[PDB]
């Protein structure tokens, strides 16, 4: 079926080998590439099993992982991203779609937008635009404002 | 150009073959890793491209697809996560840039704040911190506050 | 130690040549598919170094980049998704994990909820349920009721 | 089971594209090395099947083809061998061993003896020892000095 | 140092898995393809190690090894070829080189000439041609003819 | 157009580094295997080009290089074998095939008959059958009794 199939099979104890392991040394091109044209799929598919029937045996697994580090002799820092997600040309669907038993929990939209399907927390501020709706949550200035305006109907 | 490069053409019939499959039975190790020192582009770039003109053909395509699931045979649950993002020595890029033609529309920064470009909802409540500014959202306790504070002005 | 183990070594001068580079021209099928069953790594793991020891020289680099296109000759746009997580199972890991030097600074769980380490922004509304606590965040509604209740003791 | 496997599958039109394309610009080392500890077959094992049940449709194919050729702008020769074929340390095996039909047909031994099935040709002459022993092959020498030893016989 | 290296570790029993297996059904190319550019070593090198200490164990082992078959449903037979070598713009080098402990023991040279450094075998005669030196093999002809010398002058 | 191509570009000084390097520690089955069905080409082809324009540069290259080693640490020796080639079903075509400039100059037929297109040396004696034609080589039976013959004659 596959054009190329990379297969590490279980070994008698396990060790820190990988199937595929991809290193560049070229800071001028992408250490890898993937290019393809689904119709309904990921053009790359990652799924990771749990090894265990243990429910929480994979605690600290991931699908994905990614590190971000300075030059390894030497380095003062970096200021490398995590994640770039674009659309060169625009796009409709959502940008980043997380759900759970195939229910959408949070998504964000091609306009930014985000939605999320539970109460949620921010140790700071959101700055956000003065309600306009029921359910809008309201600003400062918009408690400031009917505070003042009720003031002044007590003289 | 690349030192490996992987080709699957068109097929007459679209099938669910893959260019490149890889599958670790390994529990001690990354099935797959990549490192890159690239200077302004990802470690890794994925490219989803429309196989069709029809611009909604591809609505249930993904350039990265991930699923988290329970050991095949048996398995009670999983507690893996899907994507994890750390900068061991520390970053200061987004950890999460979001964009749709070249513009952004929602980023998590270094320090965890978001930025979103639109209105977002949340299902719920969203814990924030007293406003201190006029455009900060106003907790429960901003708004009781003022209340009580106008009340007595009534005696 | 790896099964396949692919290096692209440093060249005299930066080229856009990449040590892995995947095509496919099949709709039917995702054009790479990674699985593992790791117990405390991810499956797949990108790290990205500065190739550099100056800390902003990589500011435009990522460890991930994604693009999402429509059909290069004549498509009239794309409805693809960026990053579509899923656990068909059902996880209680989070789903989305951003830490900067090993600490947690936004994430998104299993529920959907997300957590932010910083003050945030919307460049818009935010819709929310009525607060119920000191610290949520209070909408339109919340404000509107406890002063319409005030104008009544006043008469 | 096996670690990589690379795969081709039947296109609707034979073209001359390849399972797997190897190129090396450096002259300093092999484009490619391969080690095995095989206590019963091939490091490399090479099977051609005819792709047509017709018993001759296949007469141009090999298992193995090499090509030796001259630098390819303005080569003036070359001097590459074809096969060499060694023993660092020393073997008991057959250097060469031919069979059709899984019976020994032809083979060249540790020592450098041809042992041939069948009768063969040389368009030249054969260099040869003095025959010792019956079916030995006569040289010019051994002939020359029967027929002098016999001229004198008759004075 | 390499471009790209496949290891298969040792396995706890052993099995008939490869590190790299190649399967091509397009009759219209050669399923895999090499070229180099050596100054002094094989464009491909293979090496046969013996997996044991015992000199014999590995008697039925190679480092190539070539097997021609038939269609596998209901081939009538093949024609197929083992090894071809050519030389396109000719080569001064030795077409077949075989040596034991690095010494030459079997060679075929650019124009055909083969040289044995052992007493060898043909079942079956050899053609040749006449002899015009001392340890040239004699033909029927050379032998038949200095008897009809020798009969004459005997009258 | 190839499924894999593997790419290793000309360095600026030469070293011994591989595009592709192989090896397999399981003694139960071959490091690789490749299989085709070619009509009309090698299913491996191997193709060596001298680096150089100077037409005895690559004198000690070759395109295919075989060695035959004892075990590493404290072997006593080996028996395997360089080359096996068989044909399972049984082939009409030539086993071994050299050419030099598209001319053939040596052959070994499926019947292990061989053909050389220049005068050849063994370093031994050759055993052959009786001569039953004119140039065929003659054995020192066939010599020693038409020389009893002709002693005979002169009684």
């Amino acid at each position: 079926t596959n054009a190329v199939n990379i297969v590490m099979r279980q070994p008698t104890t396990p060790n820190f080998s990988s199937a595929l392991n991809i290193t560049s040394a070229n800071e001028g091109g992408s250490a890898m590439q993937i290019r393809g044209v689904e119709k309904a799929l990921g053009t790359l598919k990652i799924t990771h099993e749990n090894p265990s029937v243990d429910k929480e045996y994979d605690e600290n697994a991931a699908a994905l992982s990614i590190d971000i580090v300075k030059k390894q002799k030497g380095g003062k820092g970096t200021a490398a991203q995590g994640i770039y997600i674009n659309s060169t040309s625009g796009t409709a669907g959502k940008m980043l779609r997380i759900r759970n038993k195939n229910k959408d929990k949070f998504y964000v939209g091609p306009d930014g937008d985000f939605w999320s399907c539970a109460s949620s927390i921010v140790d700071g501020n959101l700055t956000v635009k003065d309600p306009t709706s029921g359910k809008h949550a309201a600003t400062k200035d918009y408690v400031d404002e009917k505070i003042a305006e009720l003031k002044k109907l007590i003289l």
